[PDB]
């Protein structure tokens, strides 16, 4: 249920090569705006699978209007995944299919191309600084934000008692604390999504966005704990699985 080490070594080399293309600063005019004026379309992606099958899956791309957060585009399609899940290699399972959804959008409704994509999974908060959100960003050149629902324990980061103390100090929606690697680098932020949630999101740069803008936009997408673009992709892909099977 795990690729051989020689395969993982090839994948690590690919991740290191592609990381040279990540842009971890703002490159879009709306990103530097106090209310994100100019931002109209926010994307979300996720993949759901079946109980008893890690091959058959449903990949979903949704585009939401901003700031209303209403779904203006959905593409949910059944795919056959090839690689198993290995922590640190999520993109090699999901990202070829996500790229195909973006290309299908360009062909079908090019005027609904999202201005930024929230990805279910980390960006630079990653064993090699190149998570699935960076990987989608570099292959599509779209701005991308990584949003993970639990902490990837890399570069000295750990979900220990000290980390849980900082989570307790998050007290209102929008509060954050930085995830500082042993390198002295800020890899991402823990974010309290809303007043009535206590388990934080872990937000990090995917591509063509700064961390502080990525955190603020994620917060603006949080009707519930999971940001609405990811939440809709998650709900619709699982619903799609249920109906057809
Ligand atoms: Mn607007
Ligand atoms: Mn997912
Ligand atoms: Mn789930
Ligand atoms: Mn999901």
């Amino acid at each position: 249920e795990r690729p051989p080490e020689e395969t993982l070594s090839l994948w690590k080399g690919e991740q290191a090569r592609l990381k040279a293309r990540v842009v971890d600063r703002d490159t879009e005019a709306w990103q530097r705006d106090p209310s994100f004026s100019g931002l109209q379309k926010v994307g979300g992606v996720d993949v759901s699978f079946v109980k008893g099958d890690s091959v058959r899956a449903c990949a979903s791309l949704v585009v939401l209007s901003y700031p209303e957060l209403k779904v203006v585009y959905e593409d949910s399609r059944m795919v056959g995944l090839k690689a198993p899940y290995v922590s640190g290699f999520l993109a090699f399972r999901e990202v070829p299919f996500l790229v195909e959804l973006v290309q299908r959008l360009q062909e079908k409704e090019p005027d609904l191309m999202p201005q930024v994509v929230l990805v279910d999974g980390n960006g630079v908060l990653h064993q090699r600084g190149f998570g699935v959100a960076c990987h989608l960003g570099v292959l599509t050149e779209l701005p991308c934000i990584g949003v993970a629902k639990k902490l990837l324990q890399v570069d000295g980061l750990e979900n220990n008692a000290l980390h849980k103390e900082k989570i307790v100090l998050l007290q209102a929606g929008g509060d954050t604390f930085p995830l500082i690697g042993s390198s002295g680098t800020v890899l991402g932020m823990a974010l309290r999504s809303h007043d009535h949630s206590t388990k934080p999101l872990y937000v990090s740069v995917g591509h063509r966005i700064s961390l502080e803008v990525a955190v603020r936009l994620t917060h603006h997408c949080c009707r519930f704990r999971i940001p609405e673009p990811i939440r809709q992709a998650d709900i619709r892909s699982r619903e799609y699985i249920r109906r057809t099977l």
